[PDB]
Order: C-alpha cells, then sequence, then structure tokens
C-alpha cells in the first residue's frame, strides 16, 4: 500500500528537446509568493542553517530556512546577516508571536511555522494570528502527512504546507509512537490540498529529489544532504587519526522533538554526550551534483519544467530485488 522514495522507479519518457537543451527547474509556488531557481531550502535544524547556509543556498539559486532555537535577538541579528530570501521559523507560543512580530518589524517576509503535528486547533490558532500579524506575507506551515492536514493548514491561512512526519525520516517519532506516512504516499497525498507542498523527509539523493518533485511537491527541504559541510553550524575539529567532524553538544531541534515524543522527562539521567559528525568536503559539489541529477531527470521524463516533470509522472513499484 503506502509507498516512499526507495519502493518506486521513475519510466523514462519521450524527449522532444535539443541534445544541449537549457533545462529550467525553477519553481513557483501556486500562490505566485516564492520563486526559487532550484527549488531546495536547507532545513531549519540548528545543525543546518544559520546565516552562513542561507547565504550558500541563495548564493546558488536556493533558499535557507532559519532555525527557531535562537533567542529573539539572537534571531534578529541572525536574519540581517542573510543576503536574499530566507525563511525564517517560529513556534505556537504568546513568545513566539513577540519572535515573528520582531521579525516581520526586522524586515522579514517568509515565515515557517514549524511543529510536530500541525494538524492540530492549537496550530491553526496560531496561524490565524500569524496572517493577521504578517499581511500578505508568504506563511509555511509544517508538518502534515495526510490530505486533510494540508487543507487544513490552507484554511487556517498557510500559504505553503511542509510535509512529512516521521515515517520516511525522524526515525525516533516512528520507533517511539507508531505515527508517519511513507514519503511518497505523503507527497501525493498532501499535493491534492490547493497550496504548493514542501517535501520534509526522508530525501537521501538527487534522485529521491527527483522523485519527491515528480509526486508532486513543488520544493524539497534537505537537511542529511548538507549535514556538517562548511556552511552549517559549528566548529570543523581534526582530531587524531587525521578524519574531520563537527562536534555538537545542545542540539535543540532533536530535543525539541524528544521532549514532544514525551521523551524529555525527570528520569532522563544519562550524562550528556557530544554527537559527531563527518565533516563534508565541498558543499558546492553537493550541490552541483543535486543541479545535475535534476536536470538529467528532467531529461529522461523529456519534461521542459517541475510542472511537466508532475504532469506527466509515470512510475512503477519496485522489489527489494528491483534494487
Amino acid at each position: 500500500q503506502a509507498i516512499t522514495f526507495d519502493d518506486v522507479l521513475l519510466v523514462p519518457s519521450y524527449n522532444h528537446h535539443e541534445s544541449r537543451r537549457v533545462v529550467e527547474t525553477t519553481s513557483t509556488d501556486r500562490l505566485g509568493k516564492l520563486t526559487l531557481n532550484l527549488p531546495v531550502i536547507s532545513a531549519n535544524m540548528d545543525t543546518i542553517t544559520e546565516s552562513n547556509m542561507a547565504n550558500f543556498m541563495h548564493s546558488k539559486g536556493a533558499m535557507g530556512a532559519l532555525h527557531r532555537f535562537m533567542t529573539i535577538e539572537e534571531n534578529i541579528q541572525e536574519f540581517k546577516k542573510c543576503k536574499g530570501p530566507v525563511f525564517v521559523s517560529v513556534g505556537c507560543t504568546e513568545n513566539e508571536l513577540q519572535r515573528a512580530e520582531a521579525l516581520r518589524d526586522a524586515g522579514a517576509d517568509f515565515f515557517c511555522v514549524d511543529v510536530a503535528h500541525a494538524h492540530a486547533k492549537y496550530v491553526g490558532k496560531t496561524l490565524k494570528s500569524l496572517r493577521q500579524l504578517l499581511g500578505s506575507r508568504c506563511i509555511m506551515a509544517g508538518n502534515v502527512a495526510t490530505y486533510a492536514g494540508a487543507d487544513y493548514l490552507a484554511s487556517c491561512g498557510a500559504d505553503i504546507i511542509k510535509a512529512g512526519i516521521g515515517g520516511g525520516s525522524v526515525c525516533s517519532t516512528r520507533i517511539k509512537t507508531g505515527f508517519g506516512v511513507p514519503m511518497l504516499t505523503c507527497i501525493q497525498d498532501c499535493s491534492r490540498a490547493d497550496r504548493s507542498i514542501v517535501a520534509d523527509g526522508g530525501i537521501k539523493t538527487s534522485g529521491d529529489i527527483v522523485k519527491a518533485l515528480a509526486f508532486g511537491a513543488d520544493f524539497v527541504m534537505i537537511g542529511g544532504m548538507l549535514a556538517g559541510s562548511a556552511p552549517t553550524p559549528g566548529e570543523v575539529f581534526q582530531k587524531d587519526d587525521g578524519s574531520k567532524v563537527k562536534r555538537y553538544r545542545g542540539m535543540a531541534s532533536r530535543e525539541a522533538q524528544e521532549a514532544f515524543l514525551g521523551q524529555m522527562h525527570e528520569w532522563k539521567t544519562a550524562e550528556g554526550v557530544a554527537t559527531e559528525v563527518p565533516f563534508k568536503e565541498n558543499p558546492d559539489g553537493i550541490i552541483a551534483d543535486i543541479i545535475g541529477g535534476l536536470r538529467s531527470g528532467l531529461t529522461y521524463a523529456g519534461a521542459d519544467s517541475i510542472s511537466e516533470l508532475q504532469r506527466k509522472l509515470n512510475y512503477v513499484i519496485v522489489t527489494q530485488a528491483g534494487r
């Protein structure tokens, strides 16, 4: 029944375009508030996107989404260091509405409400408030895993909906609660709503990016593919061995999700340990690989644009042997 990236392959289609065609990867949301040449957003996680990453993504025709695990003044100053369009992230408490107001007053035009389970009354309440606070600005809201959730957020005033619960991505959510929706089923279902979907989860390869867009997402958010690279937060450490790592102590995005999952209680008494991530060389190469894979996918599909890729969607379901 439900499918993720590794369950499918896309079927090649008649290509009418000239061999050295300039292939267009640009994507514009359903409401015309967001256009990106490379429709990829670096994840709003504290290990992935602050101003350095946002500026790097912008330089590639893409975009960053700053995480929300900063004090309000830090968040304002980090936003001001961003060159070009960037998402700022906010939560759902009264202090988070103050955060939104301050970022708005500081010049922010793209906002992301980011919560574990967005298909919820208090999140709809938050979106209603943000819509009145922010006027005609672009509001992305997440995360949901169903058409009902996506339609709910659209009804409460979201412009763009971020899909992916933790069924094809956050291992902890599935393990601890049993909840999730494999990402292609999720993307396909959510994209029945009349707002653009951002695919958020389970994306490992440029091929997964092609599949996410083909199945109906207008943009993709990626975290893992960028983790440990130079523009991420954190200093590089060269240990005895010669290898290079980034090292994290506080892990605010992961801790927020663990709190939501009920795992940050009085009996979580084990001593805190640092998290090490292998240094990723050549972020420019990671992005160039994604751009290349995506243009090559559009060529196999005989597609002129992401819209055509979606319209002409043709795939097969494969077994484990099929890989």
